[PDB]
């Protein structure tokens, strides 16, 4: 879990976060997207189908930890999409190796 934090600040430093659903669908909808963090804790897990169904053709728990992830300093994040990433070694050489 503290694997993605450090993942999410590089995010941050080197521009590439579509956060907050639509954004994250038109990552998806294209190739760019190279990593999903979504959320358990939702309503209707329609939008949750919606992101596995996509992930096909990571998961984790609530929204809130997410914002706080995301930037904003604290709304309801939904999913992230990380592009770009910016940086290796460390902990990165673990969660995607996991």
């Amino acid at each position: 879990v503290t694997a993605i934090q450090k993942v999410i600040k590089n995010a941050h430093v080197h521009d590439g976060l579509k956060i907050g659903i639509r954004e994250v669908i038109k990552s998806i909808e294209s190739q760019e997207a190279k990593v999903c963090f979504l959320s358990d804790v939702c309503s209707e897990p329609a939008y949750k189908k919606l992101i596995t169904t996509l992930c096909a053709e990571m998961v984790q728990n609530d929204s809130k930890d997410l914002g706080h992830w995301a930037g904003l300093f604290i709304i309801g994040a939904s999913s992230v999409a990380v592009v770009d990433f910016g940086e290796d070694s460390a902990e990165k050489d673990f969660l995607l190796s996991q």
